């Protein structure tokens, strides 16, 4: 009950803009960035519970899930990893510069390929490719559970989450498909995608499907 | 924020224990009970949209879905029927009477086999046959979303739902299944119990898998 509207740092707001209308060729990329997203949080918790067991203990399982839902064209990549609180979620997307931001942008200008974006640490942005609006729902052990909302916009938005599904820890990225992207809904499209870019993922990859009894 | 407890009529109470405690053998039937009322419930908003069909507007989508969710021991049936509001929640699952109610302890105490008590007209409470507790979440466009709480106690509870994902219009019925009936959450005997009892069903009948890539 009630939201609480921030502004990008300018930086980040051009990397949007850039990301979202460039016509780029190979727009499936933006899965391998947020698995990879996913599984570095999921380190952090894993190795934080090395010397604080207690932590693992709001949500024992370690997994990454992806959740289509066509009725409402979205696409939902979840973790059990670390999660973030309200601080770390205006901190880390939106209100801190970025180091690598302004960097990615200029290598972009000069040629450099979308997909090397994970490599200056702002592959997140990358979801902008498929979804003109997203959703990030987490929950830190440390903190309530948030959301964290933009559409690319010079501004950005957290709220307390009082309308979603309790997460025990962890964050979803509730990403809204652009109408011509909606392939990612699509088991198939979903299943290959992760094949290719996703060989070596330390934790399992639930793809959660939808079939109407025979 | 803030339940509301609520004692159960009586004879509610002792159906409940009798259900909970019968050894009866096919336990699957509330299944069957279960995804009839959830027709009936799509039934109800279908006419009822005849003469208003702004009220299929909160969710165009006529479907039952089942989804197990075995971390949690849990097994949902959802329809995106009528629902329920606060009032109704309180008077149709606990403080009214109900015909049957009696009439179908008379019954079972004279043979009748359990499975008849969708014939009485109240087979929600066959749930109890496989769950030790249950939470009923409705949505219908007359109020907020409710969760309605029972785990055959005297007494239930209802508190305006702010923990779980927003549910368009209709009811989830989130069965915490009994230890040794977890054999609910699997596919296979799911996809079963559904094919024998279930073959004239108006509604798409929607199984929530989630399956490990490959
Ligand atoms: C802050 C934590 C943990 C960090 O060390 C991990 C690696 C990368 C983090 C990137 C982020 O900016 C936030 C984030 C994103 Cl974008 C995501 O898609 C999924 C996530 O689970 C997290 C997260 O919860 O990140
Ligand atoms: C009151 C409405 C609509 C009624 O006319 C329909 C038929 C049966 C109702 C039985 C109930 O007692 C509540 C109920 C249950 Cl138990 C259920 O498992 C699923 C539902 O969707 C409803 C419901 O929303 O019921």
């Amino acid at each position: 009950m009630a939201s609480e509207t921030f502004e990008f740092q300018a930086e980040i707001t051009q990397l949007m803009s850039l990301i979202i209308n460039t016509v780029y060729s190979n727009k499936e990329i933006f899965l391998r960035e947020l698995i990879s997203n996913a599984s570095d949080a999921l380190d952090k918790i894993r190795y934080k519970s090395l010397s604080d067991p207690k932590q693992l203990e709001t949500e024992p399982d370690l997994f990454i899930r992806i959740t289509p839902k066509p009725e409402q064209k979205v696409l939902e990549i979840r973790d059990s990893g670390i999660g973030m609180t309200k601080a770390e979620l205006i901190n880390n997307l939106g209100t801190i510069a970025k180091s690598g931001t302004k960097a990615f942008m200029e290598a972009l200008s000069a040629g450099a390929d979308v997909s090397m974006i994970g490599q200056f640490g702002v592959g997140f942005y990358s979801l902008f490719l498929v979804a003109d609006r997203v959703q990030v729902i987490s929950k830190s052990n440390d903190d309530e559970q948030y959301i964290w909302e933009s559409n690319a916009g010079g501004s950005f938005t957290v709220t307390l989450d009082e309308v979603n599904e309790r997460i025990g820890r962890g964050t979803i990225l509730r990403l809204f498909l652009k109408d011509d992207q909606l392939e990612y809904l699509e088991e198939k499209r979903i299943k290959e995608v992760i094949k290719r870019h996703s060989e070596f993922v330390a934790y399992p990859i639930q793809l959660v499907v939808t079939k109407e009894v025979e």
